[PDB]
């Protein structure tokens, strides 16, 4: 798998040169496709309102060069769908991403669309919340997809040793040898946290 | 001024929270970030963090006695102590406005299979503890999470619903592709009117659960 990363903020993904040569993945400065001395990448957003935008003829010759047609398109976005292990799944096959990132108020919609005119492209959200940027979204997105590259219900509480610390002892079942029971255990401590934490789930 | 102290056994990886939105709010003094390697707190040669679980299963569990001799040097009872876990409370734009105004996060970064649960009942007895997911997805550590909440958080600390439909600059013509006139109207009210209605086409498409339906 290739993994191409846009950015305007380079070494934030440097970190995730975590590995073993079966990936590889190359960040590009988005500056680099700047057309003037300034190195514009944003501009004012045309209908007003606050933030800046992000230049279509910039990101337009970037993925130009970047993108080939077997290539998925990922820019993540806070109004994206969303991405879930089901995504990460998927993509986990893919030949070619490129992980478009950019700042919360958006990338002009012209280059995913003319983009998409020609490649498959998927603009998605990690989560509930709002970031300045996509960056921090592309290093969730590539630990997801990448740890799957083969090379329902919360999980419930985990333990090792000691089997007593600080006054509190594992769970004496789990200590009990019999391995049915175990399950059983963990079944019903599963479904009682995510009653607790994820009632959304059942 | 905040305080956040995260605890890894990978720090070089909390790099990335330098020279950026977060880096541009340490640069300004709002706040302050610490990293800590988890090994320091341990006393074996070899440095050992993790251990087969109890009752059996695959991986590894992180041992309570190394994280509990950390988190005694570093937390207070006026901690909010914070551990990204996909088992965790569902982390929010809500949650991230509420820790936007705590004096001093602590985040506990897993590894392997988890953290062992006593660590974060110990915890409990002293301060205040949440264990939270950012989304529903596979990491194989905490520590993506750690930077993703520190980046939602310190955007909304002092001096630093539906989808946002799409936004366009210039040029008004790119490719053949035109931006949508009322946009260049300078009428506010029919963009006003264009743009929430662009939200909500496109928040029933993409997250038709925001506006209360199925999918
Ligand atoms: N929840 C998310 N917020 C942002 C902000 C900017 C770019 C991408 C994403 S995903
Ligand atoms: N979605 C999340 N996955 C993980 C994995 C390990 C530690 C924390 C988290 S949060």
């Amino acid at each position: 798998m290739k993994i191409d990363v846009v950015t305007i903020f380079p070494e934030y993904l440097q970190p995730v040169r975590q590995s073993a040569g079966l990936v590889d993945v190359a960040v590009h400065d988005l500056r680099r496709w700047t057309h003037d001395v300034h190195k514009s990448v944003d501009d004012s957003p045309y209908g007003g309102g606050p933030g800046m935008v992000m230049k279509p003829t910039v990101w337009g010759d970037a993925l130009d060069e970047i993108c080939t047609s077997e290539t998925l398109l990922v820019v993540p976005t806070p109004a994206g769908y969303p991405f879930t292990q089901e995504t990460a799944w998927q993509w986990s096959t893919e030949d070619h991403l490129v992980i478009a990132c950019g700042r919360y108020e958006g990338i002009d919609q012209r280059v995913a669309d003319d983009a998409a005119t020609r490649m498959r492209v998927r603009e998605v959200s990690i989560g509930d919340y709002v970031l300045n940027g996509g960056e921090a979204a592309a290093l969730v997105i590539i630990e997801a997809v990448l740890r799957l590259v083969p090379g329902s219900l919360l999980e419930g509480p985990s333990y090792t040793r000691p089997p007593s610390w600080r006054g509190m002892d594992v769970p004496p079942v789990l200590l009990s040898g019999d391995h049915a029971k175990i399950a059983a255990w963990r079944a019903e401590q599963s479904r009682q946290r995510t009653i607790e934490r994820r009632p959304d789930l059942l």
